[PDB]
């Protein structure tokens, strides 16, 4: 329910987490 | 103390992510 | 658990969220 | 035991955001 909720909460956070590290890696490279 | 808040937190933190990995994509662009 | 623990991870998410804040301002000036 | 992975998966995220932190130093 809530737990459900927070779940999700958790795996977006973790795919920002990645969109943040890729936008690193560009810009290192660049 | 409960779930909803900590959804809410989580959420909060999403966002601020979601906003920094947008500044860095504009970063890559300079 | 536990309840009070988590909490103590958010904040600490959310102190480093700030430490980000200021570098990202120390890039752009 | 859900308030214990919570709390994993928060122990994590607070890692990975000081590794991204410290990232964000070196740029340039």
């Amino acid at each position: 329910g809530e737990l459900a909720a927070i779940k999700q909460e958790l795996a977006a956070i973790k795919k920002e987490l990645a969109a943040i590290k890729w936008e690193l890696a560009a810009i290192k490279q660049g």
